């Protein structure tokens, strides 16, 4: 895989994001992930979580998978990076997502995510609490 480089436009929620990729608003979903939507327990701490990550970056990057680049919504698929750390798995890995969503051929990080999650999951963080 490969990172390219993207532009903030506003944050959404815990596991989408716009931002500006080759020049074009586009939405995008993060691979591999589920958070819980706004109205639902946890959600507003992914929401903050990763509005955080992306406000504070120097730098986002988008990385697609080997698969399917935009889901039946339009949406993009991808691994988002803000400085260089993933925010799939740092959701992960502070019990704000499950794994989720993985589908054959786009699953690349999926092992590095489980790690993650097992990892939250043992600390009994926030959804495993
Ligand atoms: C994460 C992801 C979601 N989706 C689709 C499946 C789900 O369809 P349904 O909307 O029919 O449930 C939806 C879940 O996204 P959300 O968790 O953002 O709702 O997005 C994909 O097709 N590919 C993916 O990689
Ligand atoms: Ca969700």
């Amino acid at each position: 895989l490969h990172k390219e480089p993207a532009t903030l436009i506003k944050a959404i929620d815990g596991d989408t994001v716009k931002l500006m990729y080759k020049g074009q608003p586009m939405t995008f979903r993060l691979l591999l992930v589920d958070t819980p939507e706004f109205n639902e327990k946890y959600g507003p701490e992914a929401s903050a979580f990763t509005k955080k990550m992306h406000e504070n970056a120097k730098k986002i990057e988008v990385e697609f998978d080997k698969g399917q680049r935009t889901d039946k919504y339009g949406r993009g698929l991808a691994y988002i990076y803000a400085d260089g750390k993933m925010e799939n798995e740092a959701l992960v890995r502070q019990g704000l997502a499950k794994v989720a969503y993985v589908y054959k051929g786009n699953n690349t990080h999926e092992q590095l995510l489980r790690k993650a999650e097992a990892q939250a999951k043992k600390e009994k963080l926030n959804i495993w609490s």
